[PDB]
C-alpha cells in the first residue's frame, strides 16, 4: 500500500491473507462464511488462508483463524482479453466462525462512480519499497470509466475500474493483489494491477469490477 497508514487493528474484518510458509503472496476477501474471494492471478492448488490478522503472525491474534482450502473456482473468462475478469472464489474446507475480528462483507450492487472516496488495504509494498509489518489502509478515489478506458487502452475491459492516480500518490502495489477496495461499506473491487513504479500521478491502479459479477458469485457460492 503506497502512502497509507497502519489500519486500526481488526477494522477490516473481511481481510484474508493468502500465505505460504515464508511469504505472503496475495490477499483475499471473505464474502461468505465458507468462501474467500481473490484475484484469479493469485491461484494455487491449495491455500493456507489467514483471517483476523493484523500482523501476519497468527499467535499474536487470539481470534485469528488460519484455514485450509483446495477448491478454487476462477471466472471462466479470466485473462480474456489480457488481464480481464480477474476474480476467483476459494471454498474453504470448513466455514469460518464469524466474530468481532472476522466477518464477511457483501459485494457492491452499485457500480463504481467517479469521485467515490474508497478504501484499499493490504500487506503489500510500501512507498520505500519495503513490506509493512501490519495491515495498511489508504483512501483512493474512483476514476471515471471514460478516463480509465482511455488511459489503459487496449487493456481496459468492463470487468475493470480505476481508482487513485492523484498527486497524493496513494495506490496499492505488489503484494496487495486480491485485497479489498471498499466503497460505501461494500466490497467494490479487488486489487488487480497497475503500473510500476506504483503511485505515479495520473496513473491509477486497476481493480476487478465486482458489481459485474455478483450473479456469477451468487451462483458459484450457492450452488
Ligand atoms: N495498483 C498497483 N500499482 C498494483 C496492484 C497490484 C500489483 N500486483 C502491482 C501493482
Ligand atoms: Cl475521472
Ligand atoms: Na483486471
Ligand atoms: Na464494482
Ligand atoms: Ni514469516
Ligand atoms: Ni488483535
Amino acid at each position: 500500500i503506497i502512502n497509507g497508514e497502519d489500519c486500526s487493528p481488526h477494522s477490516q474484518p473481511w481481510q484474508a491473507a493468502l500465505v505460504m510458509e515464508n511469504e505472503l503472496f496475495c490477499s483475499g476477501v471473505l464474502v461468505h462464511p465458507q468462501w474467500v474471494l481473490s484475484a484469479a492471478h493469485c491461484f494455487q492448488n491449495s491455500y493456507t488462508i489467514g483471517l483476523g490478522l493484523h500482523s501476519l503472525e497468527a499467535d499474536q491474534e487470539p481470534g485469528s483463524q488460519m484455514v485450509e482450502a483446495s477448491l478454487s473456482v476462477r471466472h471462466p473468462e479470466y485473462n480474456r482479453p489480457l488481464l480481464a475478469n480477474d476474480l476467483m472464489l476459494i471454498k474453504l474446507d470448513e466455514s469460518v466462525s464469524e466474530s468481532d475480528t472476522i466477518r464477511s462483507i457483501s459485494i457492491a450492487s452499485q457500480c463504481p462512480t467517479a469521485g467515490n472516496s474508497c478504501l484499499v488495504s493490504g500487506w503489500g509494498l510500501l512507498a520505500n519499497g519495503r513490506m509493512p509489518t501490519v495491515l495498511q489502509c489508504v483512501n483512493v478515489s474512483v476514476v471515471s470509466e471514460e478516463v480509465c478506458s482511455k488511459l489503459y487502452d487496449p487493456l481496459y475491459h468492463p470487468s475493470m475500474f480505476c481508482a487513485g492516480g492523484g498527486q497524493d500518490q496513494k495506490d496499492s502495489c505488489n503484494g496487495d493483489s486480491g485485497g479489498p477496495l471498499i466503497c460505501n461499506g461494500y466490497l467494490q473491487g479487488l486489487v488487480s494491477f497497475g503500473k510500476a513504479p506504483c503511485g505515479q500521478v495520473g496513473v491509477p491502479g486497476v481493480y476487478t469490477n465486482l458489481c459485474k459479477f455478483t450473479e456469477w458469485i451468487e451462483k458459484t457460492v450457492q450452488a
